[PDB]
């Protein structure tokens, strides 16, 4: 097969709202996103998304959920991201905007899904209904979805 690198996401959904970051500066700016990054050497997965979700946003949590895993592919590239996805809705903190990453709040029934990854659009939702799932999708850049699988599960 291919090579995955291991990557966090992590969505902080209260009962109302949820939390996303717009990337700010360079590629792929103006995209409202979870909060994560590349797990680190030594780190267990989850302590990678809380570790990135305080450096991206400055929350800090006791605990995540996981809640999803899914695997992006893009033309071009070889390596697979491996993204492990979590849930928070317990937080601690104001969110902070960097230079490269501005937070924000949506409610519930103005969730962005058009300046989203397009992946979001069918994940989210069942996010939204407290159900687990797993996930493959091939991009063709970023806004072209060439083949996708998405299936709930009972364990992540
Ligand atoms: N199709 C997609 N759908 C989605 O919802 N999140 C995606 C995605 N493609 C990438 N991401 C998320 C996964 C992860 O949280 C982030 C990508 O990680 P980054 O490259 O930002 O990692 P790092 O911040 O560790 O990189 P460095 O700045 O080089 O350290 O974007
Ligand atoms: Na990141
Ligand atoms: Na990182």
């Amino acid at each position: 097969m291919k090579a995955s690198r291991l990557y966090t996401l992590v969505l902080v959904l209260q009962p109302q709202r949820v939390l996303l970051g717009m990337k700010k500066r360079g590629f792929g700016a103006g995209r409202w996103n979870g909060f994560g990054g590349k797990v680190q050497e030594g780190e267990t997965i989850e302590d990678g998304a809380r570790r990135e979700l305080q450096e991206e946003s400055g929350l800090t949590v006791d605990a995540l959920h996981k809640v999803g895993q899914i695997v992006f592919e893009f033309v071009g590239e070889p390596e697979l991201m491996d993204v492990h996805v979590f849930c928070t809705d317990s937080i601690q903190g104001t969110p902070v905007e960097s230079d490269e990453m501005r937070p924000c709040w949506f409610q519930l029934d103005q969730i962005p899904f058009k300046d989203m990854w397009p992946d979001n659009s069918y994940w989210f939702p069942l996010l939204l209904q407290k159900k687990k799932f797993h996930g493959y999708f091939k991009f063709q850049g970023q806004d072209t979805i060439l083949d996708y699988t998405l299936r709930e599960v009972d364990t992540v």
